[PDB]
C-alpha cells in the first residue's frame, strides 16, 4: 500500500495549488508558507509542492516512496544497504541518491 511521493519545486506555489486541484479532482490537504502537499487515492500518490521564489520554471526537488510503519522503512534501509546502495538513515526515513543525482527517501509519515 506503499505510494509515490513527487516533490516539486514550483515558481508560483497558488498557481500550482490551483492547477493540481484541477488536476487529481481534489484540494491540498496540507497549506503552509511555501509549502503544500496532496494526498491522492487514484493514481496513488503525495505530491508536494515547494515554492522556489525566483525560479525561472518548475524542477524536480526530490522523489520518494511513502510506506505505513518505520518496520517498512527499516526493512528498506537493510534491504537497499545489502544492496550496495549508499544509505543515510533519519532516526523516519532512509535516503539513497541515484547516480545523476536525485534524492530519494523511503519514509513513514
Ligand atoms: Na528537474
Ligand atoms: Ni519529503
Amino acid at each position: 500500500m506503499s505510494r509515490v511521493q513527487l516533490a516539486l519545486r514550483v515558481p508560483d506555489l497558488e498557481a500550482s495549488i490551483g492547477f493540481y486541484s484541477k488536476l487529481f479532482g481534489t484540494g491540498p490537504a496540507k497549506v503552509r508558507p511555501g509549502y503544500a502537499n496532496f494526498a491522492i487515492a487514484e493514481p496513488p500518490l503525495k505530491l508536494v509542492l515547494i515554492e522556489g521564489a525566483g525560479e525561472d520554471a518548475t524542477r524536480l526537488d526530490h522523489l520518494g516512496v511513502e510506506v505505513e510503519d518505520s518496520a517498512q522503512v527499516g526493512h528498506a534501509a537493510r534491504r537497499l544497504k545489502e544492496s550496495g546502495l549508499a544509505t543515510v538513515e533519519e532516526n523516519d526515513k532512509v535516503w539513497v541518491t541515484g547516480p545523476g543525482g536525485e534524492p530519494w527517501e523511503v519514509y513513514v509519515v
